[PDB]
């Protein structure tokens, strides 16, 4: 199985800290840069044992990894085997329907060489982890960037700046983790390059890795909340009511995590904090048809194209399979103020806030981009369905910066399109490998 002593944390359980920052660095000079990853940064990197247990959590928690051209920085001039992750996310934009014009200067490039993701339950532990860390390394090397999140403050820990609760479905691995009801089964060599059932030949000290997917998505809250309310449908429900729905018909779920497939007419927020019940779905119910029922989940809706479940065969009793090899494991966290008073004031947002988002791999062409490009843009995704027109992805789906096309969402009518900005912005970001925490100290260090 899989050796979590070597498999850095945030691959398979997340950093497990209230912030998080995010240090994109230049190599400057590679012998002693090496020499300090070996000797300062290797002993401390966090392994999935370690965040494991509730009693050796790091006050700091690090973890590393490296850019394509980070590793040829390094002089590491192998074959990684992923021809996305060598070219750079710059260059993937095109297949994202994105413009490179609303990027952060940084990402629109490959400069940057690596990211360390430094994780505490202070932005002052943090800080002072970053001036240590600098003053080891010196001019050896140069901080290019660098984005600030945390999780949100109170009721709202662990949802994500629209409001919903987050990180409640990623996939299984097959022998160490223990499924949940509806969760999917796959691989470890879906997540861990090199790991069972990965297909691509690695160089042998990226085996226990993870591709990282790197995306600074800014959320424009209020946008998105004025939207709800003014093209909210008709009914006997309040106003405040038949907006929520329509939001939550764009996400899949209800702020309280609650999929709206099973629940599709109100909230139901003792199923949503149930996580033996949250996730046990597949889009399928007796008496309905699968390729046309949009009653209980919009073919559209977010969670829906981004494992469609049922939509691509299978079971339709949970846990249903399909797919697992398009799985990716969610590290995402929220950056930015709360919304401001002065902003849910006017519906216009003054100050960038938005999601951190992290997807691990071990294929990016199979997992964050395929997600993206495949389905969440294909208007045509799911397959098979009536009408044919899906729509894209509500929350994600990119149109080349014109308002998105999304059928389905409107229950008294599941023909009736809107058309609708997007309220999520691509400030880019880069393909990263997390490597073995052996490698670091290892080849990475030679
Ligand atoms: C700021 C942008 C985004 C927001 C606000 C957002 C929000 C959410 C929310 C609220 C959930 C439901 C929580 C859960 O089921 O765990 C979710 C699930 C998910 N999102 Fe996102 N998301 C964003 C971007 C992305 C992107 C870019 C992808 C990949 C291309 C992605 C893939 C997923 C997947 C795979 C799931 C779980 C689906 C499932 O297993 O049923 N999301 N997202
Ligand atoms: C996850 O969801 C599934 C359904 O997709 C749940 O399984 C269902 O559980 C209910 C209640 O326990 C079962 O009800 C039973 O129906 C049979 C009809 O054959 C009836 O003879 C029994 O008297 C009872 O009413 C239902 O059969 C069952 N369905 C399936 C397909 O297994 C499951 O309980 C959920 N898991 C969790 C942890 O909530
Ligand atoms: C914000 O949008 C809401 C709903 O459309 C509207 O009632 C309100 O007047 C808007 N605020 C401003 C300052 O226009
Ligand atoms: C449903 O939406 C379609 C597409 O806009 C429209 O042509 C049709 O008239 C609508 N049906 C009803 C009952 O509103
Ligand atoms: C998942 As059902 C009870 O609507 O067939």
């Amino acid at each position: 199985s899989l050796n979590t002593d070597d498999i850095q944390g945030d691959i398979l359980v997340g950093m497990h800290k209230q912030k998080q920052l995010f240090y994109f660095f230049a190599i400057n000079d590679p012998a002693t840069f090496k020499t300090h990853l070996a000797s300062d940064i290797a002993p401390v990197v966090a392994s999935v044992t370690q965040l494991s247990n509730v009693a050796t959590q790091p006050l700091v928690a690090l973890n590393i990894a490296f850019s394509n051209t980070g590793l040829l920085a390094l002089g590491v001039t192998d074959n990684l085997g992923d021809s996305l992750f060598a070219n750079g996310q710059a260059k993937d934009a095109t297949s994202f329907k994105e413009s490179t014009s609303s990027w952060v200067p940084q990402f629109a490039g490959t400069g940057i060489h690596g990211v360390i993701i430094l994780a505490s339950d202070t932005t002052d532990l943090i800080d002072q982890q970053v001036a240590s860390i600098e003053s080891t390394f010196g001019s050896s090397i140069s901080k290019l960037y660098s984005l600030s999140a945390s999780i949100r403050p109170g009721n709202e820990a662990g949802h994500e700046m629209f409001g919903f609760l987050d990180g409640i479905a990623q996939p299984a691995i097959n022998g160490f983790n223990t499924p949940l009801p509806g969760q999917n089964i796959v691989d470890a060599g879906v997540i861990i390059t090199g790991a069972t059932n990965d297909p691509i030949t690695r160089p042998s000290w990226a085996v226990g890795g993870s591709f990282l997917a790197f995306r600074q998505l800014e959320q424009l809250v209020p946008e998105f909340n004025k939207y709800l309310l003014d093209n909210a449908p008709a009914g006997s429900g309040s106003l405040q009511a038949r907006a929520d729905l329509l939001g939550a018909r764009m996400v899949g779920r209800w702020k309280s995590g609650a999929p709206i497939d099973l629940t599709p007419t109100a909230d139901d927020p003792a199923l949503g904090a149930d996580a033996q019940r949250n996730n046990n779905f597949t889009y399928s119910h007796a008496g309905f048809d699968l390729g046309s029922d949009q009653s209980h989940c919009p073919f559209s809706a977010h969670i829906r194209k981004t494992r469609p479940r049922a939509d691509l065969g299978g079971s339709l009793t949970p846990p249903n399979l399909s797919a697992g090899a398009n799985s990716i494991m969610r590290s995402g966290i929220p950056y930015g103020p709360e919304v401001t008073s002065a902003e849910s004031a006017s519906n216009t947002t003054t100050q960038e806030r938005g999601l951190a988002f992290v997807a691990y791999q071990a294929q990016l062409s199979q997992g964050f981009h395929f997600l993206q490009q495949t389905w969440a843009d294909n208007a045509n995704f799911p397959p098979g369905k009536t009408p044919a027109t899906v729509g894209l992805d509500p929350i994600i789906g990119q149109n080349n910066g014109q308002p998105r096309v999304v059928n389905g969402l409107l229950p008294s009518n599941s023909s009736a399109s809107l058309s609708i900005p997007q309220f999520v912005v691509s400030h880019g970001g880069e393909y990263f490998f997390s490597p073995p925490i052996s490698a670091i100290g290892g080849r990475l260090s030679a």
